[PDB]
C-alpha cells in the first residue's frame, strides 16, 4: 500500500506559496462525445439477445453472483424473469385501484403524447418519420388519470394518430403516504434496494427525488419514455406492475457519442430534448440495439450510462429508482458525465463533489482503482477550495462561517446551475432575506467585478476537509 497523493498539509502548503516546483497538472482533457466504438460490428450482430435472469425460488434471487451479472459492463441491461413471484412481492399494492384508495388527490404529471405504430415515430401529419417525440406536460390527480386509464381500457374492449396520456413522475417519498408501497420493497435483495450501504445514493445524505426515492408510472397503450441515459449515469432498477407489457429498447453506454450525433443532425438536443430513435438510422450506421418485453413482475437493470427508450404495449404501471453500485466503473461514469454536463451546462441531479466527500467519510474503499478516482476527486476540490479561499483573504473580502444542518442538501448556482461546494457567493440582499441564493464565483464576478454586491459563506471548516482527505486511505481486503 504505496500512497502517491501529497497530504493535506503539503496541498495547503503549495496553496500558500503564491518559482517552485508544482503538485499536480490542474489543467485536464475537457470531456467529449466518444467516436463509435472499435470495434465495429457487422449487421449480423446489431440485434442481439437480452441478457437474462430466469428466477425461481426466493433463493434464486439472493444468489451473489446475480450482483455481478448485472453489473457486468458488457451487459448493458439485464432482465430477471419472475422476480415479483419468486419473492412473493403483492405488486396489488400497486395497482390503480389500491393507489386511488391510498391518496386519489396525490400529483401526476402528464405527458400529452400520439399514440405511435409499433417502434416508429412519425411527425404528426403521418408523413415522414422524425426523431423528435412530442411529449407536452400537465397535471393532474391520480384519481383523475386512474379515471382516464380505465376508461381506455373500456374504449378498446368495445372495438392522423389518436391523442393519448401518460402518468408519469408520480412521486412515492412520503413515508407516511405509502407505508405499505415502500416497505414491500424492503423485500428485495441489496443490490437492487432503494436504500442500501452498497448504493452510492444512499450516501449523498439528501433526497434527490426519483433517484433515491421511488417514482411511479401510470400508463396506457402507447405512453412513451423517450431516450435518454440516466442522470448522471446512475444505473436504474424498473420493475412492471402490469397488468400489460412494455418494450424496451437498449444501445450500449459506447454509443452514446453516435447518438448524440444523431440528435444534432436532427436539430434535437441529446441530453435535454424529447427523441424517439429511428432503427433504420441506427441499423444502417451498425449500432446495435436490444429489444426486449418487459412482463408483469419483471426487473428491468439498467446498466450505467446505457442509453434506452421504453413503450407501454398493455395498460400497466412501473416503479422505477436509481442504484449506485460501489464500482470504479460506476464513479468513473458519473463523473464523467458530471463534467460533461457543466460543458454543456446542464445541470447534474448528483451533486458528485459533495457525494464523493461523503463517501470519503464513510465507506472503507478497498478497490485501489476506485479508492484512486475518489482520493483523486478529493484532491482536485481540496485544493481548488483551498486555493479560492486564499484569493480571497488576499482580497481583503471576508468569510463568512454559515456551516451547514443536518441533510442540508447541496447548493447549486441560481444562474449556471453548476454544483457550488464549500464557499457559496449569495448577495447582500439574498442573505439578509435568507433566501441565501447561490452563485459560483464566475457568475458573481460577471455581476460585481470586485465582488461588492457579494458576501461568501462557507460550509465547512477546512480543518475538517483535510483531516477527511487524509483519513481516507485504501482499506485492506
Ligand atoms: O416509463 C418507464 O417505465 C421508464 C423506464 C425506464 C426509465 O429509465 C424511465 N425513466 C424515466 C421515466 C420513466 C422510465
Ligand atoms: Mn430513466
Ligand atoms: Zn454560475
Amino acid at each position: 500500500s504505496v500512497s502517491i497523493y501529497p497530504s493535506s498539509a503539503e496541498v495547503l502548503k503549495a496553496c500558500r506559496n503564491l518559482s517552485n516546483s508544482s503538485i499536480l497538472l490542474d489543467k485536464c482533457p475537457p470531456p467529449r462525445p466518444p467516436s463509435s466504438p472499435y470495434p465495429p460490428l457487422p449487421k449480423d450482430k446489431l440485434n442481439p439477445p437480452t441478457p437474462s435472469i430466469y428466477l425461481e425460488n426466493k433463493r434464486d434471487a439472493f444468489f451473489p453472483p446475480l450482483h455481478q451479472f448485472c453489473t457486468n459492463p458488457n451487459n448493458p441491461v439485464t432482465v430477471i424473469r419472475g422476480l415479483a413471484g419468486a419473492l412473493k412481492l403483492d405488486l396489488g399494492l400497486f395497482s390503480t385501484k389500491t393507489l386511488v384508495e391510498a391518496n386519489n388527490e396525490h400529483m401526476v404529471e402528464v405527458r400529452t403524447q400520439l399514440l405511435q405504430p409499433a417502434d416508429e415515430n412519425w411527425d404528426p401529419t403521418g408523413t415522414k418519420k422524425i426523431w423528435h417525440c412530442e411529449s407536452n406536460r400537465s397535471h393532474t390527480t391520480i384519481a383523475k388519470y386512474a379515471q382516464y386509464q380505465a376508461s381506455s381500457f373500456q374504449e378498446s374492449l368495445r372495438e392522423p394518430f389518436k391523442t393519448i396520456k401518460f402518468g408519469t413522475n408520480i412521486d412515492l417519498s412520503d413515508d407516511k403516504k405509502w407505508k405499505l408501497q415502500l416497505h414491500e420493497l424492503t423485500k428485495l435483495p441489496a443490490f437492487v434496494r432503494v436504500v442500501s450501504a452498497g448504493n452510492l445514493l444512499s450516501h449523498v445524505g439528501h433526497t434527490i427525488l426519483g433517484m433515491n426515492t421511488v417514482q411511479l408510472y401510470m400508463k396506457v397503450p402507447g405512453s412513451r419514455t423517450p431516450g435518454h441515459q440516466e442522470n448522471n449515469n446512475f444505473c436504474s432498477v424498473n420493475i412492471n406492475i402490469g397488468p400489460g407489457d412494455c418494450e424496451w429498447f437498449v444501445v450500449p453506454e459506447g454509443y452514446w457519442g453516435v447518438l448524440n450525433d444523431f440528435c444534432e443532425k436532427n436539430n434535437l438536443n441529446f441530453l435535454m430534448g424529447s427523441w424517439w430513435p429511428n432503427l433504420e438510422d441506427l441499423y444502417e450506421a451498425n449500432v446495435p440495439v436490444y429489444r426486449f418485453i418487459q412482463r408483469p413482475g419483471d426487473l428491468v437493470w439498467i446498466n450505467a450510462g446505457t442509453v434506452h427508450w421504453v413503450q407501454a404495449i398493455g395498460w400497466c404501471n412501473n416503479i422505477a429508482w436509481n442504484v449506485g453500485p460501489l464500482t470504479a466503473c460506476q464513479y468513473k461514469l458519473a463523473v464523467e458525465r458530471y463534467e460533461w454536463n457543466k460543458l454543456q451546462s446542464v445541470k447534474s441531479i448528483v451533486p458528485m463533489v459533495h457525494l464523493s466527500w461523503n463517501m470519503a467519510r464513510n465507506i472503507k474503499v478497498s478497490d485501489p482503482k476506485l479508492f484512486e478516482m475518489i482520493k483523486y476527486c478529493l484532491l482536485r476540490t481540496l485544493k481548488q477550495c483551498q486555493t479560492l479561499r486564499e484569493a480571497l483573504i488576499a482580497a481583503g473580502k471576508e468569510i463568512i462561517w454559515h456551516g451547514r444542518t443536518k441533510e442540508e442538501p447541496a447548493h447549486y448556482c441560481s444562474i449556471c446551475e453548476v454544483e457550488v461546494f464549500d464557499l457559496l457567493f449569495v448577495t447582500n440582499e439574498s442573505n439578509s432575506r435568507k433566501t441565501y441564493i447561490v452563485h459560483c464565483q464566475d457568475c458573481a464576478r460577471k455581476t460585481s467585478g470586485n465582488l461588492e454586491n457579494f458576501v461568501v459563506l462557507e460550509q465547512y471548516k477546512m480543518e475538517d476537509l483535510m483531516q477527511v482527505y487524509d483519513q481516507f486511505t485504501l482499506a485492506p481486503p
